[PDB]
């Protein structure tokens, strides 16, 4: 059986617990903390492909009130995000099983762009989400899994301060 788990849960909690939030910039910014998935269960020698992408939680647009983040009252239809290949694709089951898969170089924009840029929508909740697609053999398969312990808010700067300082507290 396929196995996804996220790598380093405890701290995307911490995020997590204040309403985590993730910049969007016109040229692409990426994220912090890094999605980093462990997956087992791979046929190590077949081929795959991982793609990333971002399901809009709620149809709502969300505002930072007075220390808190509150929905609108003014739904919208949303999805979909386009979809991040992982740079390593397309590449072996025993590649993507010997070390977490870390979508380390996705940018984040608000802009339709050139390519490789994932444009989200300002104040907008986001759950990322990853599809893993067995490529190049005769049976096509995809097993898909979304973290909500990752999701964000995509914001153009910082709101919530608490965030700000996790922010820096974990980056190197």
């Amino acid at each position: 059986e396929l196995r996804v788990g996220l790598e380093e849960s405890e701290l995307w909690l911490r995020f997590k617990e204040l309403t985590n939030e993730m910049i969007v910039t016109k040229n692409g910014r990426r994220m912090f903390p890094v999605l980093k998935v462990n997956v087992s269960g791979l046929d190590p020698n077949a081929m795959y492909s991982f793609l990333l992408d971002f399901v809009a939680a709620d149809n709502h647009r969300w505002k930072y009130v007075n220390g808190e983040w509150v929905p609108g009252g003014k739904p919208e239809p949303q999805a979909p995000s386009c979809v991040y290949i992982h740079p390593d694709s397309p590449n072996f089951g025993a590649h993507w099983m010997k070390a977490p898969v870390s979508f380390s170089k996705v940018k984040l924009t608000n802009k339709l762009n050139g390519g490789g840029q994932i444009m989200l929508n300002s104040l907008h909740k986001y759950e990322p989400r990853i599809h893993i697609v067995r490529v190049g053999g005769p049976q096509r398969m995809i097993t898909s899994h979304c973290f909500p312990e990752t999701q964000f808010i995509a914001v153009t700067a910082y709101q919530n301060e608490e965030i700000t300082a996790l922010k820096i507290k974990y980056n190197p």
